[PDB]
């Protein structure tokens, strides 16, 4: 006949299939805590050590599964701790529900302890942002929040005065709209636009297909189009893995978290098919300045012609359209453009292998990532933090459609390593999970290594200890007139941190130590989390956006300096392979 | 003839006497980094491990010295990390300048990497919140920011597109207005209002003077008024120390971070002189429901009659007015009210001493704070985190006008322990500095123990490890119907954390271990930071807001249960002492 | 080689097909004015007398044509005047671009004249809200604004520092993405879902189809489904006219801007097909409290199960879905439910006709609307203000698919009549256009009658002068315990107002005056605007939400007072017709 409004709120979450949620309790949220406590069997509460880890893990939930992630923070500081995760969810356009504690309605606007107007705090990050003021409608407001987060692919925030969830409401009034939820049936891709787009791509002398995660369902089609038409593939960094890295005509990604062949080919291309792609460096890097025809496939009207003057922009699903293209084309013989690219990729990969294959001496990030590769199961999930690791993992990880990898793509918040791995292991307890993090990022969220221990989540944590914000140091080397500042700092021994949180750990600093430590980590991680602290050199990884290899473009002095610094003696510029197969620049 | 706008910005900071500032660099703030790098001799940059520690330490700077604290974060996640500190500065009404990184003006609004409209993020927390759009006026905007932060006692935020500080500006145009800065000369307190207020206080049969930090300059006058007029003193928690704790008629503070005698006396008082006080529990706890006359002294017109219907509210400086009162009164003989209170205080203090004086057995927070007292120099500064520690430190620390103590008073953000101690040691390198923190709060900012090590800041860190959010667990015991949730968690060994950051540390769990460990900590801290991890029991400290000691108010069953739980067999209720000296309730 | 940024911005607007835009110049927007001036042959600036009218006209443009409306206001007060129109655009979810003047980037943040941070002002209303900081990127930011406003169906606001449009940019870099524009994809109905929905609809004893403007393209399908299946139709008020009003099974709308048969039928329905409908009164009025099954069709996932729990929800285009239902059903025989409703409608229409058909005496709103009907062309466009006129127009206008009517549906801002008619006549110079408005609403925007004069826009303005806010007076009558306040005021003669702006006008107060005044107006408006000021009685229109006609529910005394007040002696309650055909209430 009556139900507590809090109990009904948890039933709304359960109706929508929310399996787990994150936060830290407080007085301002103890009535939501009270409802969660009665429902331990149906919904799994994860107590984190800092509320940003809960928000980040909620975002990672949605990134991995497509289902709304859920977090909460108490009034004031609990809620404002959420911000780095909430902005990550906004920028990465994934559905997240955030519940914020608030003092009871009798105490609001009284200027009492930790009481403030919380609504303005969340106005910018949130697609939906409301303070609940009635217990009876509270389940509806939560339901509304979830449904809007899904529809708009962003953050819904509800501030909840603590009195409301302890109030009785009629047991029969409230409902969830989970049962109405569905995905649309779209028409077939516009037939005549697709045909026209196909002709333009096929008429190109130096075509590229450049996809992002919008093409995540189209791995098979992308690779078959490439093979059939002899058109090299490049992607955004996040789209690594959609097509297996081993594919010989995968060029990699452009800009900085980038691979040499992709940057080089992009500069030469006359036609780009830009699919499911919102590459944020398009305009600022002038990526398409020499492109003749720009073709686009996107599902979002807001993206149409956004990144470059577009000759044909098809509004449609990536996979459906690429399938439609493939159904109207057939085999083309190998071209000079194709052979030059394949050769360029081969050369690039032998370079990366030479870095990986060093057997002895001072540990670099390159051999550490080889060691990850050697213990990695074919369906492992990588939660990647922010810094050099994005660049190194992009180059070195050997990913297939079976893998997943996540980072903070566009907000680029450091600290995501640990929470992303926690979310990954909670959703996929049977899959191997890595957290690959630099020392600066790992230290931002280090306390939540304890959360992995507490909830028995067998993450393999690999910390890359360079004693630097390496990513930023390299930027300062490029732009700053004065000395390095704030980018070299004191060592933290993360194997001791892990010990302090009661996690098994190792610290290595020599290449020859890798195989036995990674073997042990692999085994330990059948049951318990583990951390390897890899003490690495401060060597700058090859800057793909600053290549000095082409005689027509750079001085011999610049080239020899570059080859020396980046162990790049055997790298050839693309022009070498173009000229080899009869092409100019 | 020309100067870099960034170089001029640093000269503005130097003009205002900014000694040190906190942050983490990024590409979006590397031009401000570049200017800081040339000015290492005049301004000291502190690289923190998480930007919330920089914001919190900036707030603590202003709390301790009265001078603007300065922090920065890079675009996106660097800036949003600042939030817990910035809200602490807003709520604690201290001047803070926060600089936020932003992409260059050529890239703004392009939807590029980590680029967003940052202005809405800071609208709620900031008294002043602007995006700079011109290099030439940039020093003025920073100057304006600082001057408004001081004038309005809050947070000024400036978002800085990274291109601007690398632009040349005329060397002679920019200026700082530091030279104009002054404090007002106020008239004398309103003579006739003060006289009238004095008569009402003196006519009271059960008077109290109840001061907050607004009376920080009036320690001498407060204590002499009390002694002369025979009027017991109570304060807000933050106002502990203004009058020495040893003063026999100091009652303590009310509510929860509270002391028994203050709560009891407040309930009996017929007249309260409320001075420099903005107690946030006034209305919600109905603190003054039985008060006959409410008198107020405050410097802020916004506070006048804010917390209770006020009979006389003098707009004036606390110290000046209390001095003016003292100059028109003379000795009154001891009264029953005064003797009852003195007796009540004595009884209370013998209780606290009995907890402190245990010599052997399971370690409690009480003996740990005694151990702090025994190594504490008379002018030590305490940076206190948030939770049971506020309640325990308030009761146990033996403070005089020579000490300072700071916490997050009203925003009550956990994590402030470490940054507050960092700020304290940077401002006062010759004073002993403690960080007193619970395990939940210490773990939120644990990474910045490394900042103490890096900058050789000899903080004595004392972590109270109960494996609980004890403050919240006790709240759940009081309000929640269902089981404890999110309040008991896994151990973190902070002596291992400290080892991992290369700090000397100890872990203790027995009362008998205290003296030698604290002696070692004291010595180590002559040159280097140190941490003591105190493993304590989960005993609930006596709830001063839930006393069960008075036969007229509670059942004998409730009283015996209370005495048992809180080792309170020898505590008597105030009514016992009132009746002893001839008074009723 | 170069172009002025402001020139490039106007070219973007031209590429997007903007014909006209509204606003008022100022110094802070004179460089955009300058660009507009050079371009007066290709894009048409409409100078209004108040910026709210320009914003409301822009919203109405988009409401009428689906093409983005464009307005602007100068720095400070110019832009804040836009708000009521911008909020109308947000709530009615139509694309609007608002350009806001701002001081030059050299004077921004200097606290100069009318200079402020303008960005927080627009954060709440706007889908996209940015301050431009670079001239080269300005055309892009404008293009970005328009694309987003279209895609997200809402307001894009750009604050433009005045220096930027006077700066030269490379002539060959900027582009518009207008060429790439597409409308969102129309999802298809699941076949099995539609079959399940149809069978639930056919099994109903008391079915209703209840459509909103989401079904504006499915009038034919709605009417054929009603005829074929013998299922009565009802709509939201904005959906009036999608099916011709003369259709004998059209019940009208529910709640207050409502018709008696729709409210009565809805109360009795067992099954509702809710199509392209977001009726904001669903929950608060408990519209569906006795509905057994609720079937929903909507294109927006955010609406599915929002207003009631669904038994079947179809995420698809309304017309595609309704066409699919119609294709799987055949002719059904009449039912008692069908007949009772047909009879209820006949009774209701005879009541409205009796009101309209009065030939002499004190003028009421009803005969004024009859006079509108008599001069109205089959494809007239009605811009309607806010108040009694929504209720009266809803009952009396005889609309068909060939008409359009607009008001401020959801924000419900008064004053929209005048600007909506301005926009109407600009978009459809060969269609007859009415502005129907109460005296309160006409007053708010009365100065822009001068705008119709200035641009020679032949609107037929009809003001309903009751010297009251009648809508609000009636509410006070219903809820307030004390006397009317603020709801009856002094007369304004709008024929004199019209004379003052140099518009031909009449003032009438008797029923017998209408035919000749309206014939004159009809003729005048072949070439120029005209105004009819109709002095009407203070009669309350029949409250369809407070029917007192059924003696099983109301006292005989309440029924007679209701019949007498509303001239409803011949109205019968639905239960009369349900009983005639053998059904209970
Ligand atoms: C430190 C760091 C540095 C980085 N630098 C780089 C870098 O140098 N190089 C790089 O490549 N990346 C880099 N990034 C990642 C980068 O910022 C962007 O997030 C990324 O390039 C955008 O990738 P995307 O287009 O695949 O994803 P999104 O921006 O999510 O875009 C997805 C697109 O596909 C569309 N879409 C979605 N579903 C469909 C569908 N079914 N059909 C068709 N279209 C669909 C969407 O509308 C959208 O346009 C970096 C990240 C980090 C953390
Ligand atoms: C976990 C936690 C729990 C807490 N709970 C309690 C509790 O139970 N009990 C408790 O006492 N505190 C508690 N607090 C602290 C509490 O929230 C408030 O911050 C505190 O009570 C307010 O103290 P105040 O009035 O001294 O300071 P403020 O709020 O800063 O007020 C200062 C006042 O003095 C005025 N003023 C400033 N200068 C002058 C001057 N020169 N002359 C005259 N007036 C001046 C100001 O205008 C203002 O009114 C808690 C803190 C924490 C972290
Ligand atoms: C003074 C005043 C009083 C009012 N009171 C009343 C009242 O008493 N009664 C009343 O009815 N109205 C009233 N309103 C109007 C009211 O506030 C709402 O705007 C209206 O009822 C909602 O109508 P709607 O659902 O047609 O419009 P919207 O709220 O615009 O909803 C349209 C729906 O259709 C969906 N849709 C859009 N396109 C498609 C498609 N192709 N296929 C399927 N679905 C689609 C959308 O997702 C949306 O859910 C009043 C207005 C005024 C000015
Ligand atoms: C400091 C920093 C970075 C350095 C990361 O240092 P790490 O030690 O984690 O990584 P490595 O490069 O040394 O291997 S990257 C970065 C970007 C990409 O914006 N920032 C700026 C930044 C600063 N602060 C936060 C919370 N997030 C950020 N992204
Ligand atoms: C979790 C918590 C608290 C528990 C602190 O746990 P601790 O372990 O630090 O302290 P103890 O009580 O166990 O000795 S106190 C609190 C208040 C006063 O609001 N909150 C809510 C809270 C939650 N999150 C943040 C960042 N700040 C907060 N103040
Ligand atoms: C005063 C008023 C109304 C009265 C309208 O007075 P009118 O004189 O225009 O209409 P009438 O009813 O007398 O024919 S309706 C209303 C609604 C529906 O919200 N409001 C409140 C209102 C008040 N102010 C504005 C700008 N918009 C509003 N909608
Ligand atoms: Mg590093
Ligand atoms: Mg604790
Ligand atoms: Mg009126
Ligand atoms: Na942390």
């Amino acid at each position: 006949t009556n139900i507590l409004a809090g109990a009904a709120v948890i039933k709304v979450l359960e109706a929508w299939g929310v399996d787990h949620l994150y936060g830290i309790p407080g007085g301002s949220i103890n009535s939501i805590m009270d409802a969660l406590s009665a429902e331990r069997d149906r919904i799994h509460y994860i107590q984190v050590r800092h509320e940003e880890v809960g928000a980040m893990a909620a975002a990672a939930d949605a990134k991995l599964t497509g289902k709304i992630g859920v977090c909460f923070g108490s009034a004031g500081p609990g809620g404002t701790h959420l911000m780095n995760g909430l902005y990550d969810a906004r920028e990465d356009h994934v559905p997240v529900l955030a519940l914020i504690g608030q003092f009871g309605t009798t105490g609001m606007n009284m200027d009492t302890f930790q009481e403030m107007n919380e609504n303005p705090i969340y106005a910018d990050v949130a697609d939906y942002n409301v303070t609940a003021v009635n217990a009876a409608t509270l389940p509806h407001v939560i339901d509304e929040a979830i449904r809007r987060a899904y529809a708009h692919q962003g953050v819904a925030v509800v501030q909840i005065p603590v009195d409301l969830p302890w109030q009785q409401i009629p047991a029969e009034d409230w409902y969830a709209s989970a049962n109405s939820y569905q995905t649309p049936l779209l028409p077939e891709p516009d037939v005549q636009a697709v045909t026209r787009l196909t002709q333009t791509l096929l008429a190109a002398e130096r075509p590229l297909i450049y996809y992002g995660i919008g093409a995540r369902k189209a791995g098979k089609e992308l690779e078959q189009l490439s093979k059939t038409l002899k058109i090299p593939l490049m992607s955004t960094y996040p789209a690594k893995g959609i097509v297996a890295d081993r594919y010989p005509a995968y060029l990699g990604s452009a800009n900085r978290v980038a691979q040499k062949p992709a940057n080089e080919a992009l500069a030469q291309a006359d036609v780009v098919l830009f699919v499911g792609n919102n590459y944020p460096f398009a305009e600022v890097s002038k990526a398409f300045k020499n492109t003749r025809y720009f073709l686009q496939i996107d599902i979002d009207p807001a993206k149409l012609g956004k990144r470059h003057k577009t000759d044909i922009a098809v509004l449609a699903d990536a996979q459906k359209t690429l399938a439609a293209i493939l159904a109207q084309v057939s085999e083309r013989e190998s071209t000079p453009w194709w052979q030059a690219n394949l050769a360029n990729v081969k050369n690039w990969r032998a370079y990366l292998a030479s870095l990986e294959d060093k057997q002895e001496g001072p540990l670099q990030a390159y051999q550490v990532l080889r060691a990850v590769n050697k213990i990695a199961e074919p369906d492992a999930i990588y939660s990647i933090d922010v810094g050099d690791i994005n660049l190194n993992a992009n180059r070195h990880l050997k990913l297939t459609p079976s893998n997943r990898h996540i980072t903070s793509n566009l907000f680029a918040t450091m600290g995501v390593g640990i929470p992303g791995a926690i979310a990954a292991k909670l959703n996929y307890p049977e899959r191997q999970v890595f957290n690959l993090a630099g020392d600066g990022g790992a230290s931002m969220t280090m306390q939540d290594l304890a959360t992995q221990v507490q909830y028995h989540l067998p993450v393999i944590n690999v910390v890359f200890t360079n004693c630097q914000y390496g990513w930023i140091k390299d930027e300062q080397e490029d732009t700053n007139q004065n000395d390095f500042i704030g980018v070299e700092f004191n060592d933290i021994d993360f194997s001791k941190i892990a010990d302090g949180v009661h996690m098994q750990a190792f610290r290595v600093n020599k290449i020859e130590q890798l195989p036995d430590v990674f073997e042990q980590a692999k085994a330990i991680a059948q049951h318990e989390p583990v951390l390897i602290d890899a003490v690495i050199t401060g060597d700058r990884p090859l800057p793909a956006e600053k290549l000095r290899l082409d005689s027509a473009m750079s001085s011999a002095a610049d080239i020899e300096a570059f080859k020396q610094r980046y162990e790049a003696q055997d790298l050839q510029p693309l022009s070498t392979y173009l000229k080899q197969f009869g092409l100019d620049d």
